[PDB]
DNA sequence: TTTAACAGTTAAGTAT
DNA sequence: AATACTTAACTGTTAA
C-alpha cells in the first residue's frame, strides 16, 4: 500500500490496480454493466465499482453528471455554455444540465 | 434569475 | 465474475 500518496484500489478479479488519486482525470460509467472506466493521464482502467461511492470518497471526486466523476484537480478548463469538461491529458467529458454549475 | 413537466434513458441493487 | 431483471432517479428540452 502506498500510504504517502492518496490511492484508490480498482480491482478487476483477483489483481488489483493501485493508482493515485491525481493520476485520475475522470471516471465513466462503462458499456458493460456494473463496470467503470478510469480515465487515467494516458491509460485506460475498467473495473467494478459504482460513481456514487467514489464521490463519497473525497471531495476532489464530484460527480458532474449522471455517468461522469471527474477529478477537480485534473480539469484543466470548462465550456460551461457546451457543458464539456477538459482535462490536463487533453481528453474531456460532459457535465449536465443540473450539475455544470457547481463543479 | 428560478423550478419543473415531459418522456426516453441509465446506474446500481439484488439474484444467480 | 458477469450476466439478467428491476426501477428510482437521472437526462436535455421546453416552458412558465
Amino acid at each position: 500500500m502506498d500510504n504517502s500518496v492518496e490511492t484508490i484500489e480498482l480491482k478487476r478479479g483477483s489483481n488489483s490496480v493501485y493508482v493515485q488519486y491525481d493520476d485520475i482525470m475522470f471516471f465513466e460509467s462503462s458499456t458493460k454493466s456494473h463496470r467503470l472506466i478510469a480515465h487515467l493521464d494516458n491509460r485506460q482502467i475498467e473495473f467494478y465499482g459504482n460513481l456514487k461511492e467514489l464521490s463519497q470518497l473525497d471531495d476532489r471526486f464530484f460527480r458532474c453528471h449522471n455517468s461522469f466523476v471527474v477529478n477537480r484537480h485534473n480539469i484543466e478548463s470548462i465550456d460551461s455554455k457546451e457543458r464539456i469538461v477538459y482535462f490536463k491529458n487533453k481528453e474531456h467529458c460532459y457535465a449536465s444540465v443540473r450539475n455544470v454549475k457547481k463543479i
